[PDB]
């Protein structure tokens, strides 16, 4: 494969779309990689993971608990609810939506924990709490994927986004435990999580969040490295492009072989 940021202009070549990419130390926050890293991309699926950060910080201030069990109805329920719609009679604690949320991709299970943290506007001001000035979410599942042309809600810019997810998994804003727990639902991701570890050489540790939406959106936050140590932050987002999802996942793995054969830099 080519250096990193030739296997990028490829992709948007053969996509004909707009990629967005972040490679950072997820340690310090060194900036390896930086590609339209300041422009907007729809967050997608990927926003769960700034969620849960914002779960994680309230029961770390004594407002919530893991462990709390929400009883919901199945008027409640968004499209595309595996684990939710299996728990209409007994229902399911916090902490069990958020491993439902981001390792099987629940999206009842996301609005049932953005309500308690205030909603869209309130995981904004979540967000603007810990420094993040650019990152933004206006609507609900499944609405915040549309990925509308030149439609700012729902977004987040690849920079923005890295150094978010490095706040809440290493600054210390979240408590040890806390940081561990977000460690943890993303390395159980079950939805990609798996299949991108049958392709991965070994010795390589890979942790992660995927998400979908129209007009060809794609995406993936993820901890990458090699010697099975979660080494680096790498955000990855695609936007606008007419291809098929199988091509989609193709590119963004194509750019993941580019990383791996050439790490040292
Ligand atoms: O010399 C480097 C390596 O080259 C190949 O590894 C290939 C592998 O056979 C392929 O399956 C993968 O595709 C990528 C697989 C992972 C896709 C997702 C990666 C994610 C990680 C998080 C951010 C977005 C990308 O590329 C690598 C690198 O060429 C060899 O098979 C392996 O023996 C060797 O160690
Ligand atoms: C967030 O993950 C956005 C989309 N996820 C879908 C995808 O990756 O294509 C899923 C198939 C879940 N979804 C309507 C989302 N109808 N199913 S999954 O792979 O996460």
């Amino acid at each position: 494969s080519p250096q990193p940021l030739e296997q990028i202009k490829l992709s948007e070549s053969q996509l004909s779309g707009r990629v967005g990419m972040i490679e950072m130390d997820l340690a310090s926050g060194r900036t390896l990689t930086a590609w339209r890293a300041d422009e907007r991309f729809p967050m997608m699926s990927t926003f769960k993971v700034v969620l849960c950060g914002a779960v994680l910080a309230r029961v770390d201030a004594g407002d919530e608990q893991l462990e709390r069990k929400i009883h919901y109805r199945q008027q409640d329920l968004v499209d595309y609810s595996p684990v939710s719609e299996k728990h209409l009679a007994d229902g399911m604690t916090v902490g069990e939506l958020c491993a439902a949320a981001i390792t099987m991709g629940d999206n009842s299970a996301a609005n049932l924990l953005l309500a308690t943290v205030g909603g869209p506007a309130g995981l904004t001001a979540f967000l603007r709490q810990i420094g993040d000035n650019v990152t933004r979410l206006d609507r609900w599942e499944t609405e915040l994927n549309e990925a509308l042309p030149g439609d700012a809600r729902d977004t987040t810019t690849p920079a923005s986004m890295a150094a978010t997810l490095r706040k809440l998994l290493t600054s210390q804003r979240l408590s040890a435990r806390s940081q561990r727990q977000l460690l943890q639902w993303m390395v159980d991701d079950r939805v990609a999580g798996p299949l991108i570890r049958s392709v991965l050489p070994a010795g390589w540790f890979i942790a992660d969040k995927t998400g979908a939406g129209e007009r060809g959106a794609r995406g993936i936050v993820a901890l990458l490295g090699p010697n099975n140590k979660a080494e680096r932050i790498v955000v990855i987002y695609l936007r606008d492009t007419p291809a098929s999802m199988a091509e989609r996942n193709q590119q963004i793995a194509g750019i993941g072989a580019a990383l791996i054969e050439h790490w040292q830099r």
